[PDB]
């Protein structure tokens, strides 16, 4: 059947599925109803930066929008839906002054999907931070961010924490590092090259430690004060995506496993075990910060659950580990990243390059979590795959290799859990084909097709397919 066996019933009791947007990405009104510029903004802004100079001035328009589009998520069965704060739509300045009419729309939001019976799940930052806030303290790069995001937090706790119990701190900081600090293709552009500044080699670091810090403080501020009388839960959310040995080799093996370790064990290490993995302490050295006592036990316990974003997998190959000259913390893995096994690639592509379609990859991750660290609460906070640009509008809705994307996904996290893993949730990247960063609007990731020109919705396949595997 094309649901292949796939309902609730072969899920968990109360085990929860969603949709999953971000701010940014979908609200629009980008510098209307008082919100103030993100670095995404600016950057956006810049030509050349995004696929045909767009930007989320409009994006999906969600902020005008919002009532039609969870009466579409709740005709499509799904019980929550995840989406972001815009930082900037709340504090213009990233401090100071509050924005009311930012706050009446995240109040309205909030309302509404409970009216209609779906669970807010509330990221509190995805890669939007207030531009005042880079320009007068340098972002990431400065300690001062936890006191900064405390703050913030603290405001969201105290003005929606009434009604929401399910909060995440951050999306994918690993992003962030990566491609803001050592690749500097995002915001702030920083690399040993550019013309912004940086340093490839230390700056991923720093700016990884102080999002540790960072959703440590604002979880020990959500302990101490909000909790006792709210009863809710923060966690975080990591992208993941699988790494297998391209040979039994001793080499290959100890290779995907350093790559697991830099990946995910980067920040999964600290927030369970209180230290960061033994194989970065020994080859990133004086570049890795050190946790004091006092700050890895903040860090470590401070996530209810872990967010998982899981896309893809690929090969490792390793070599002899040797002594070298720091360049950047993606060479500091010392691997070989390998897409075909014996001849045959890995799994075909979906539009983006990155986005190679490996079911097993899902289980590959979910399964290590398990078997790694204690069984931790797990929700995938993000999963699906991409459309070209330029399709026609039935092209678009007959999206038939989503729908076996998600059947195949899904029937591997089911193998997963059947198997003990203690996984709560799962959330469809994305409710709406979006505005995706550095493609832009050439990269369709929806259930529901999104008419540009328009703003118009329609429900594809893969929407209608989760109706029927969601039904009550
Ligand atoms: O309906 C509005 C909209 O729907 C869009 O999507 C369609 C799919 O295109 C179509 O293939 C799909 O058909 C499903 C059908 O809904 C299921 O009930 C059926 O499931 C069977 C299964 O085949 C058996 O093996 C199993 O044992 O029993 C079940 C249930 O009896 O499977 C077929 C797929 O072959 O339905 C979607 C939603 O209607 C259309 O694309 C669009 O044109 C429509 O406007
Ligand atoms: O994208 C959909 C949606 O989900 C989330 O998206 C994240 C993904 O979770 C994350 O895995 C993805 O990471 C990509 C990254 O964008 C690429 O730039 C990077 O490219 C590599 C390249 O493949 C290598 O050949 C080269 O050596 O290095 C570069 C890195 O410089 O590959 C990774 C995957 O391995 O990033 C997505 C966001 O950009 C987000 O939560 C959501 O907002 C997205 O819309
Ligand atoms: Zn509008």
């Amino acid at each position: 059947n094309w649901l292949g066996g796939l309902s609730r019933a072969a899920f968990p009791k109360r085990f929860v599925f969603g949709t999953v947007t971000s701010a940014y990405q979908v609200e629009g009104m980008a510098a209307s109803g008082g919100r103030g510029p993100s670095i995404w903004d600016a950057f956006a802004h810049t030509p050349g930066n995004v696929a045909g100079n767009q930007n989320g001035d409009v994006a999906t328009d969600q902020y005008h929008r919002y009532k039609e589009d969870v009466n579409l998520m709740k005709s499509l069965n799904f019980d929550a839906y995840r989406f972001s704060i815009s930082w900037s739509r709340i504090f213009p300045d990233g401090e100071g002054r509050v924005n009311q009419e930012g706050v009446a729309y995240y109040n309205n939001l909030i309302n509404y999907l409970l009216q209609k019976g779906i669970t807010p799940y509330v990221n509190l930052y995805h890669y939007d931070l207030p531009l005042a806030l880079e320009k007068k303290y340098g972002g990431w790069l400065n300690a001062k961010m936890a006191d900064l995001f405390t703050e913030y937090a603290d405001f969201c706790f105290k003005t929606f924490g009434n009604r929401v119990k399910h909060w995440f701190t951050f999306n994918e900081p690993r992003i962030v590092a990566l491609l803001g600090y050592d690749a500097g293709t995002n915001p702030p552009k920083r690399c040993t090259k550019c013309a912004a500044g940086g340093n490839s080699a230390t700056e991923p670091y720093i700016v990884a430690h102080n999002f540790l810090l960072s959703h440590a403080a604002a979880v020990a501020r959500y302990r101490t004060k909000y909790q006792a009388a709210q009863q809710g839960k923060v966690g975080i959310v990591l992208d993941f995506n699988w790494y297998e040995a391209l040979s039994n080799s001793t080499e290959d093996q100890a290779a995907a496993q350093r790559a697991r370790d830099f990946h995910i064990g980067w920040y999964l290490d600290p927030l369970i075990n209180g230290h960061y993995p033994q194989i970065m302490q020994d080859l990133v050295k004086d570049r890795l910060p050190k946790f004091t006592p006092e700050q890895a036990r903040l860090v470590k316990g401070s996530a209810d659950y872990i967010g998982i974003n899981q896309y893809t997998a690929s090969y490792m190959k390793g070599q002899q580990l040797m002594q070298q000259t720091p360049t950047s913390y993606s060479a500091d893995w010392q691997v070989t990243a390998v897409f075909a096994k014996n001849g045959k690639p890995i799994g075909p592509q979906a539009n983006s390059n990155w986005l190679y379609i490996v079911p097993w990859g899902m289980y590959g991750c979910v399964n290590y979590i398990k078997q790694k660290y204690g069984n931790p609460t797990v929700v995938i906070t993000g999963n699906g795959m991409d459309q070209p640009a330029n399709l026609s509008r039935d092209q678009y809705l007959r999206d038939t290799t989503r729908v076996h994307f998600y059947r195949s996904y899904l029937t591997q996290l089911k193998k997963a859990i059947d198997e003990g893993a203690n996984v709560a949730g799962y959330f469809a990247w994305s409710l709406l084909d979006n505005f995706e960063w550095l493609s832009g609007y050439t990269s369709k990731f929806g259930i529901v097709y999104v008419d540009f020109n328009t703003l118009e919705r329609h429900p594809k396949a893969s929407a209608y397919w989760f109706r029927d595997m969601l039904k009550h």
